[PDB]
């Protein structure tokens, strides 16, 4: 027999005929396409790790770049939410002239009335 | 050691000898570009198999409660969204905008309210 | 024995007796709750993977749209970024109207003022 740990828990003995069970956890009880760890095998036998295409997760950090229920936040800086979008004190470029009445303007629209 | 099974999410079991080579791989998630395996698999000392991500992870979607990655953008369910097609402020306020300069650049109130100064 | 090969490593040999660990990695040296890979145990022994509910990464690629340590870029199109945003050289829309200074103005506010002067 040899001996598996996992992590921090107690060896599991693997004596002559046992089997030994690698499972992708769920994320969602009834989906067998919610596994965020995608475990299949190859041809020759090969175990063989992925990541879902989907994947569920409660948050994502890349350094400020924060993902959450929340929304998309940058620690310090722009971040957009349920509440709505918050440029961080910053300009807001790139800004194609607005035409709805809910679309926002530019500076050439201001310009355009100030000659006007 | 005694001969052993290996079960992967109900597959078939496959059969581990004396004398078996069994291989643990990561995938590629771009075809031909060997940094681009998702789950980094590594061996360090005392027979440590280590797992982790990589340092830059490929997916189509990333679900996160109401927040939602995917290759369209960056999009809040019942909310505003930043997407290829352009951002939608979600019938909400833009906030903490600076003042435009350039022609492309959005404007804010203070800037309204300077126009309403000059014009009449 | 039997051998454990890993990507291009070198083969480990497990003889009777010997022992195979799994490790999640720590993201961050000093929590141990930064694994990006949970690994744990069923009640039958079972090896179970998943992803913690909190990963840490440098980047995610989803199409042209990317998290990175700069914000939230989709290539070629709008971004949020450290620096602010860009609307990708399109228009923004469903934008309330503007109350405080620093608030976004909207075409109706623009016409409101229009048909004032």
């Amino acid at each position: 027999a040899w001996k598996l740990v996992v992590n921090d828990e107690n060896p599991i003995d693997v004596n002559a005929g046992s089997t030994v069970k690698f499972v992708g956890v769920k994320a969602e009880e009834g989906n067998e396409d919610s596994k965020n760890i995608k475990i299949t095998t190859g041809n020759n036998n090969e175990v063989k790790f992925d990541l879902n295409d989907i994947i569920r997760v409660k948050r994502v950090i890349a350094g400020k770049a924060n993902v959450s229920e929340v929304g998309f936040v940058i620690t310090g800086g722009p971040n957009m939410t349920v509440g709505g979008i918050n440029a961080g004190n910053k300009k807001i470029t790139g800004v194609a002239n607005g035409i709805r009445e809910n679309d926002a303007v530019n500076v050439s629209q201001l310009n355009e009335l100030k000659n006007q």
